[PDB]
């Protein structure tokens, strides 16, 4: 029972980009749960091993992690190309994870077939057609399938939370007490709609010592539609594995809504932030039914209440030591259930 996994178009190697972090937890969940796993990427590498060098028959099962077949500047993107390539050689069904709304399958040929570069490149190399079973992280189906309709070889779907890889990791540690330097916190990038709304609405003109790292930059910000004056302070990237971490200097930590994503998806910020020293407060849209934590303390509905329960935090290090200690009692109840979502996974890839 050999299975491969590979990141449909995206390098990986490490932890410095989201798809290559997800790829490998991906990887180092699947192998602690007792599975033989290979990472199939670009070039052999600490994590990889290289599509030129590996027969993708010699697998059992093929998962896919999402991503963008979009061609940055028009031209060939490697990552794209190698995996789709390998993916249209497989002759058993792809297991691909749907771990974002905005990267639902979708076939590179169309694309590449009008590019100039063309030539490099024929329909039978390119044109996956084995079926495809879509792993939705997301528990509404239909928005899976939505996402889905232009492509007709997908057809099955199943929910697993997926974005639980962190909490399960065999070497997983809550943060302890930080030395606080924050009020409020907020790590990832920039995406337009509602989820921009949102991040104006609770990180812009807050009067709160608020910062934003990751990909994100203040000039980003210029929807007329989402006007704001004061941005909250913007810090580069850093790994994936030093999230959490990050997450402790603030008092408090955000967990905001977007569209199609509330009420629907957990998103692995949810468990970053929950095994943080930093409080976990949510976006009152992301999960209207408070099925994270049934504790309405966590929950802020707009920037008025952020900015109050900041305060209350604030102003009383008790009522924040509580909710902590709270959160992460709730945390290690789902890690707790690890054998239960081991035995979910290997039933969502039919093992
Ligand atoms: O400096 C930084 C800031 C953020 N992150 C990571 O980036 C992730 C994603 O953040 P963002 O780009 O804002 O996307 P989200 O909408 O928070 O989450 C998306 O990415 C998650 C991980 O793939 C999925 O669980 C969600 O469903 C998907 O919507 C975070 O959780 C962090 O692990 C870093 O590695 N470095
Ligand atoms: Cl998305
Ligand atoms: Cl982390």
């Amino acid at each position: 029972m050999k299975i491969a996994i590979i990141n449909m178009g995206n390098n990986v190697i490490n932890f410095k980009t989201v798809p290559s972090s997800e790829t490998i937890y991906l990887f180092k969940v699947i192998s602690e749960m007792g599975l033989n796993v290979d990472i199939i990427s670009l070039k052999n590498g600490v994590y990889t091993k290289s599509f030129d060098e590996v027969d993708v028959n010699d697998y059992d099962r093929l998962i896919v992690v999402n991503s963008s077949i979009n061609f940055f500047g028009g031209k060939p993107n490697l990552a794209i190309l190698s995996a789709q390539k390998f993916m249209a050689k497989y002759k058993s069904k792809i297991y691909y994870l749907f771990t974002a709304i905005r990267l639902p399958f979708s076939q590179s040929w169309p694309n590449v077939k009008n590019r100039p570069w063309a030539y490099l490149y024929t329909e039978e190399e390119l044109l996956i057609k084995s079926p495809i079973k879509v792993i939705s992280q997301g528990i509404n189906l239909d928005i899976a399938k939505a996402a889905h309709k232009k492509v007709d070889n997908v057809i099955e779907f199943e929910y697993f939370p997926i974005e639980q890889y962190k909490i399960h990791m065999n070497d997983f540690q809550l943060s302890k007490p930080t030395k606080k330097t924050l009020d409020v916190i907020y790590g990832g990038s920039f995406r337009s709609g509602q989820r921009e709304s949102k991040m104006v609405e609770f990180l812009f003109d807050t009067g709160l010592n608020i910062e934003f790292f990751g990909n994100a930059r203040e000039k980003q910000f210029k929807n007329p539609k989402y006007p704001w004056t004061k941005a909250p302070v913007f810090t580069g990237k850093i790994p994936m594995n030093m999230v959490s971490e990050k997450n402790s200097q603030a008092i408090a930590a955000l967990i905001i809504g977007d569209k199609n994503y509330n009420d629907n998806f957990i998103t692995l910020r949810v468990w970053e932030t929950m095994a943080s020293d930093a409080v976990m407060l949510i976006d009152e849209e992301f999960d209207t039914k408070h099925r994270i934590i049934n504790d309405a303390r966590f929950y802020v509905n707009n920037r008025a209440e952020l900015i109050d329960r900041v305060n209350e935090l604030k102003h009383s290090d008790v009522l924040r030591k509580e909710m902590l200690s709270i959160q992460h009692d709730i945390l290690n109840k789902t890690r707790a259930k690890k054998a239960e979502w081991q035995d979910a996974f290997k039933k969502a890839i039919d093992l």
